[PDB]
């Protein structure tokens, strides 16, 4: 465990000087990056006015209200409430609760069952995962199956047994699995036949990451509800959500968050709009990540290297054709080593290496990420 | 009343400049009171050195794992295990689940069953409140029925069908039900009788709103599982958790956002070091239940009650019969009129009900009760 004494941008110092990229950006969480004193500042002119209360009595301009209409503004066409919780785990039990209970309140207290998938009451339908599941099949194809999976579990339980399917437009915890480009078009496809909610799950993928606002953005999803958090705070104060479709709030509103959390929620956002954060790390960020990710295809450790927006993932295989893996030897694990000894942080799922850097970071940061990749590769593979 | 503009120590001020006093302590929640400078500069230093992350990184002194220590420093026997969520719901959440995988890696998969009561999968019972349902028993009696069953319950979904009774020591939200003084001691006679776990639900009740560090502490109960936030952090920023029997921890093992527990660190410093729950219980109880009582004698008050720091007051039609003035909305006049005279109570149902933070004065118990009394003459001459 190393111990960390300062944190600016990208990077953190460790006691001992050494200067480390933070590829993970916290725990998907820190957007704006590091050592922003503008959050700092929103908290604590909020904690020291009026800690805490709502309705009766509230401060002149209460920033949950405030910070509930500029997530509706960049968030989907549709969606225009916003139910605050205290974490994104708590929007995720929310937003279950708030799917049953919208079913009960239409008089179909039959519509229970929540499908999402594996790997991201309860059924599961296979992940969008070609490079692990896929086998010989053109990625067009094995998308279009996977999704296609969705209608099957749909019938196999019986649609009026149904409540919802959830998931995260990008699996993120479970190895940032990108979906083949046939996927979301054909799950919007099945979606559109069947009378059930779609919880898209953004507390990763919301407020940039993928370039655009949210996941849902990137695919042109329609969700009835979204949650949130990480980003949203930029991850320095704790904070959750669900946004939720006109339809489905109109519904549950017939049968709101602590002010210092929304205060740097508020602040959080402000500053990602006004400095096109999110904007330029789509323009300008993202195109140079991606491309000079993807120069690391060449290293004999590289099975793949995959990424959208500020999202990516690079493979470590045994064989290349095949795409297999050092089975057993916890490749992952040395690889995620050497990252931490050489001032990179990046995560192992498995054998995928996943990073999510802030989104300010920059082309000169990004050389440095690169270089430290490959000089960890190699160190993984001498090791082996 | 509306927009607040200053809050500081018991008050409020509006932007007219109206000093309103807050007898509910936010709700249920600032403790140590408002404007506490130290609580602010805890939350800046460790927003700005670094705001979050958890193992392979940490800074130098983790406020988490101090706060954890903190707590069960204060808490009962052998609760030596901590676990930190974000709100005190997300707590209540969290706990629900503990007992229920408890019983699955013990191997009994059908202890499914929670025990609540009324006003407080899931089977009720009766809630202790005497005043609005003992009748003629007497309150001693009352209690030990309400606690029988507690008994009855257990043995009638069968004891093998069980994980756990779930209870506030009293409840607030429901109108700070205080249950006679017969309804623990009972209720431990027939916990000790089956192999159930107990969950206190301490988030109203836990950091010194009894006049003890919890209101497990003040009943003497042992439970196996206890749910906290609000005073927690005193409100200043969300926080909750759940604390955990070293028995139940052991089996559970076969983390809390920094900046939140770098505030709750410091609350329960304060609490610790300026002797805060102590001095509630020696010297702000005893005279806010005193001054509070002197309302019994209002032609509207049919009961006034409380202990600690918590207080209610039973609005009545008929004081001997206990009865209510039934679809006139009492408790809801009696309350504009409070926000109206600068003071902050909440109706629940005709109970007007206080918890003030710990920190309050006699001066501003005067305050409090002088304002109470008028607004009693407000609430009933509109009638």
């Amino acid at each position: 465990p190393r111990i960390i004494t300062k944190a600016q941008g990208v990077h953190l110092w460790d006691s001992e000087g050494h200067k480390i990229l933070d590829g993970m950006a916290g725990l998907w969480c820190v957007a704006v990056g590091y050592g922003r004193e503008e959050l700092v500042q929103a908290a604590e002119k909020q904690m020291r006015e009026l800690p805490y209360y709502n309705l009766f009595f509230q401060t002149a301009h209460p920033p949950a209200l405030e910070l509930a209409k500029a997530i509706t503004d960049v968030a989907p066409e549709g969606m225009t409430h916003v139910f605050f919780t205290g974490s994104g785990s708590e929007g995720n039990d929310t937003v279950l609760r708030m799917v049953r209970h919208y079913w009960a309140l239409k008089g179909k207290p039959h519509k229970q069952t929540i499908i999402g998938r594996i790997n991201g009451g309860i059924v599961h339908i296979p992940q969008p995962y070609w490079f692990g599941e896929g086998g010989d099949m053109t990625p067009d194809a094995f998308g279009i199956w996977a999704a296609e999976q969705l209608e099957k579990k749909i019938l196999e339980v019986g649609e009026d047994n149904v409540a919802a399917f959830i998931a995260e437009p990008i699996q993120g915890a479970g190895g940032v699995i990108i979906p083949p480009e046939t996927y979301w078009p054909k799950v919007k496809e099945i979606l559109a036949k069947y009378d059930i909610l779609f919880v898209a799950d953004e507390v990763i993928c919301g407020f940039g990451r993928t370039g655009e606002w949210f996941g849902s953005d990137y695919y042109d999803l329609k969700p009835d509800l979204m949650t949130i958090a990480k980003g949203l705070t930029s991850g320095y104060i704790p904070m959750g959500g669900v946004i939720v479709r006109d339809k489905v709030a109109k519904v549950i509103s017939e049968g709101s968050g602590h002010p210092v959390a929304a205060a740097v929620g508020l602040e959080n956002l402000r500053i990602l709009r006004d400095e096109q954060i999110v904007e330029k790390a789509r323009t300008e960020a993202a195109p140079y990540l991606q491309k000079r990710l993807r120069e690391l295809q060449d290293h004999p450790l590289v099975g793949e290297v995959r990424g959208l927006g500020m999202l990516g993932a690079i493979e470590l295989v045994k064989d290349k054709a095949t795409r297999s893996r050092y089975e057993g030897k916890g490749v992952g694990m040395i690889c995620r080593t050497f990252c931490f000894e050489n001032g990179l942080i990046m995560r192992a799922v498995g054998d995928t290496m996943i990073i999510a850097p802030p989104l300010v970071i920059s082309h000169a940061e990004i050389d440095e990420l690169v270089e430290k990749a490959r000089k960890c590769l190699d160190l993984t593979l001498e090791a082996i």
